[PDB]
């Protein structure tokens, strides 16, 4: 569906109101097209039209938009158009979307301003209860290790840093068996230990404030006493039963550029949808994102997960503002993958159908993730934009 | 939002503005500020920009400080005025120069004298660290904009800094369009730094 999208015989610039198409067609006029436009509200449409595209080869027409809808809630409202077939060929079926592009329009910054959780501390664990909602930080890994809904456990596995992502067939950077290339980005991150670098708890703290509990905590991945990663978090508990969650990271200069900076953990719950405001219904990466498109998607959980015959990272998407599965919500500016096979199964697994699904459903949350190359697999092939070279990395997330 | 709360050992300030021309929200600003008990200050800023303004030209704090001090002290880029599209030149080092070397005497008035990639920020017992860009000088940025002539700026009371979190390109392919590249604008939407005042 990338290949589909930068393929597409239609392009298209906005300017302010105006929709602006040209063909690339060189030969026939568009005689088989009908633009869809359509306006939303983070999800919910509030307006949408047709008109029939009339324009010849490689020329130009000019599509004037209505008087826009101007939302009085905050959000940011988007633009979709999608080139319609009404009419059957020989090769398509009648209502084939033969090219897309979608604009931000105006925004509108939330302004808006929205009882007490007890913290109970004993040695081995912080304890924060809200009601019916409890949270457990043990105290000795600092993460968080647990929360319940009423008697019901959440987490099989604490909510943990990950670093890394199962390697791609482009991370592993290999074009006959006998030949191992020492710049692959997965011999790098082997190498440097990535993936068995081990977490030093540094700080874990907690406090009550006026209407909430805050918990701090600090964590150094180091592998044979050289510090790779360093993330600062802390965790606030409001009264509404929200866990705002702000995570630091510092990625040593001299170790490879990790695959991912996030968050991963294991839910106890396994659920047939999922639910989602962001980029596109098909798995996108931020090297490969551009025919995905904002929105509401909802998909089965199966949906979530691509099935490569060689396993790997997979099923990602982009730019999501809003996470539902179950009775969980995530909220924040994120890149995630659902499933139900961990990152260390996708690795250890050579072929897809002898993978097995596990217990719960594995929940990586991404603040920052790396792109996955493709100019070829054999050499380290994504460009030093998408790469995590930064240094130092922020991000926020929502729960509830 | 103003609100304040003691820690176990720390205060805590958490701050949210809203800055807004004819009822359109421009930016977000949440702050929490962090006075520990070592007497050190971590400000921690998080900014929201509505994607269809302009993208800003800086994202940062000013303060006019009483302080006039004689040197500039400081851990980062280049002795010389350097940009995020023009600090190629400028190299990672401690750099210590006059006040008077802070500022570019550009004929024109206009924003000048920034020092990107600072790790540390040393005038007067002021010291600040974090990973921003600043200028410091004796004139306002209210008095460079309303200043047509380098003769005519005076030294304001105090010192003037500028601490930047991000900053915008200065262009310069040609002066009559636009002409910074996108990779050098603001437009990423939200935006994080901290800073330690001691």
């Amino acid at each position: 569906t990338e290949a589909k999208h930068q393929q597409q015989f239609f392009q298209f610039r906005l300017s302010g109101q105006t929709i602006e198409v040209t063909s690339e067609y060189l030969f026939r006029h568009s005689d088989n097209e009908l633009l869809h436009w359509m306006v939303a509200l983070d999800g919910k449409p509030l307006a949408s039209g047709e008109v029939p595209l009339d324009v010849a080869p490689q020329g130009k027409q000019l599509i004037e938009l209505p008087e826009l809808p101007q939302p009085e809630s905050a959000g940011q409202l988007w633009l979709t158009v999608r080139v319609v077939q009404p009419n059957a060929t020989a090769w398509s079926e009648a209502g084939h979307i033969s090219a897309w592009q979608q604009w931000r329009l105006a925004e509108n910054l939330s302004v808006t301003l929205p009882a007490i959780p007890h913290l109970t501390t004993s040695e081995m664990d912080f304890c924060i209860e809200l009601g019916n909602k409890r949270w457990q930080f043990n105290r000795q890994s600092g993460f968080l290790s647990q929360m319940w809904i009423g008697d019901k456990k959440q987490l099989l596995t604490p909510l943990r840093d990950q670093f890394t992502r199962a390697p791609l067939d482009n991370d592993i950077g290999v074009s006959e068996a006998t030949r191992i290339d020492p710049n692959a980005w997965v011999e790098r991150w082997k190498a440097a230990g990535h993936y068995q670098a081990e977490a030093a708890l540094l700080q874990c703290t907690a406090d009550t404030l006026a209407d909430a509990v805050l918990i701090t905590t600090a964590h150094a991945w180091q592998h044979q006493g050289k510090t790779l990663f360093i993330s600062r978090k802390t965790y606030r508990i409001d009264g509404s039963g929200q866990m705002a969650i702000t995570v630091d990271v510092e990625v040593a200069s001299d170790t490879p550029h990790p695959a991912r900076i996030g968050l991963n953990c294991q839910l106890a719950q396994v659920a047939e949808r999922v639910n989602w405001l962001g980029l596109g219904p098909q798995e996108n990466y931020p090297d490969r994102l551009t025919a995905a498109c904002f929105d509401r998607w909802d998909l089965p959980l199966s949906d979530m997960y691509t099935p490569y015959v060689f396993p790997s990272e997979n099923g990602l998407r982009c730019g999501t503002r809003e996470l539902n599965y179950g009775p969980h919500q995530w909220r924040g500016d994120f890149q995630f993958n659902i499933s139900r096979y961990s990152q260390q199964q996708l690795m250890e697994t050579s072929h897809r159908h002898l993978l097995h699904a596990e217990e719960g459903t594995w929940l990586n949350i991404d603040g920052f993730h790396m792109g996955i190359g493709g100019d070829d697999s054999w050499s380290p092939s994504v460009s030093a934009e998408l790469q995590l070279s930064a240094g130092r990395y922020h991000y926020q997330l929502v729960w509830c």
